[PDB]
């Protein structure tokens, strides 16, 4: 194969291995072997293991960020649920590498890896505001949204540790969590209250939010 | 002297990001020479880690709360101490959250919070759904405090109560679709009036 083909092949092979195992268990020799090339030939394309890991992570990060893009049509909850399906598909596909990267955190990460992870978090933020139709988010809204993004990261990481709860339940849970976090904040702020009322007015009366409220009323045995 | 030096280092590492804290600065503040700091610590990272261990023990100890009265009030009292701590250590906390020893120390605080929450819920064998709710809330609380520190545009009193209501919310969402979680919530609502759960249910009713 040609040079650019080979570079992109190598990034793919690296991404495959770094997805399957923690990065301490992936070697240049294994990457070379999977790619069908010699050890020195890998170093022709990348000067070390970290640069290849970063290149794989760039590809993965671009993939997840693109998965956040969803048409601004129909009830908002359903849009978010669709993105949550793609998000869990991604987490599944990349699980062992995702867990290793995230449970390492910014301390272990290179400046480049931390920047890539942050760029994904920011891509999520931008999409959520687009759907909310907000360009100048107030403080309270920014905190709810960013703290939900942290909640969604945590939920996926906890899911991967044993998969003791079905992903479909967690996807729906994260959608309900978003409504609930926003509703909690609405108590302290009229501007927040108005946004949440508008968002919930866009849900059908027979929708999942409806069913959540019905279930909570039932639990309360009012 | 070694314990005094750790305190001085924690003070400076609390006030500024660690790239802005030098051994010479620690030595001056402690009133000792640069060599005497190296006598106790091989290098800057080891002293950073010692300061973090002290801070981590302080926060974990702040999670201890008597098992008495309504649960929401217990958690609100802990949130007051948590935000006090975050305030006192703001710049250093921000910089840390943005070694494997320091990761281990941070993890040990998250675990301490977990243990205390389950203690109060009177649960020794937490179901998967409860574990995920509690751990995910701990992440939410970490995130909320870090976001608060960036500008302090929202008052801490609001975020403290917001976090208590968020715990009830995360639990409620799970309980709505899981019988075992539903039973736990009902067992746990038997001592709150109409408490964060009741107000949340009223709110979801009223905002819809």
């Amino acid at each position: 194969m040609g040079v650019e083909e080979r570079r992109q092949q190598l990034i793919g092979v690296a991404l495959d291995l770094f997805s399957r195992r923690s990065p301490d268990e992936v070697s240049i020799d294994e990457i070379a072997s999977a790619a069908g090339i010699s050890r020195p030939l890998v170093y022709h394309y990348f000067p070390g293991k970290l640069s290849l890991y970063e290149a794989a992570l760039q590809r993965a990060s671009d993939d997840l960020a693109d998965r956040f893009v969803e048409p601004r049509q129909g009830p908002l909850g359903a849009r978010l649920l669709r993105v949550m399906g793609r998000y869990f598909d991604f987490v599944d596909e990349h699980g062992p590498g995702f867990s290793a990267l995230m449970r390492g955190g910014p301390a272990v990460g290179s400046t480049t890896t931390n920047a890539l992870v942050d760029s994904v978090r920011q891509a999520a933020y931008v999409q959520i505001l687009s759907h909310l139709d907000v360009t100048e988010p107030p403080a309270r809204l920014e905190l709810v949204v960013r703290s939900w993004i942290s909640l969604a990261e945590s939920t996926a990481l906890l899911w991967l540790d044993g998969r003791r709860i079905p992903r479909a339940e967690l996807e729906t849970q994260l959608v309900h969590d978003f409504a609930a976090l926003m509703a909690v904040s609405a108590a302290y702020d009229e501007e927040m209250g108005a946004l949440v009322r508008r968002v919930l007015a866009d849900e059908p009366e027979d929708g999942p939010f409806g069913d959540l409220v019905d279930r909570l009323l039932a639990l309360s045995a009012r």
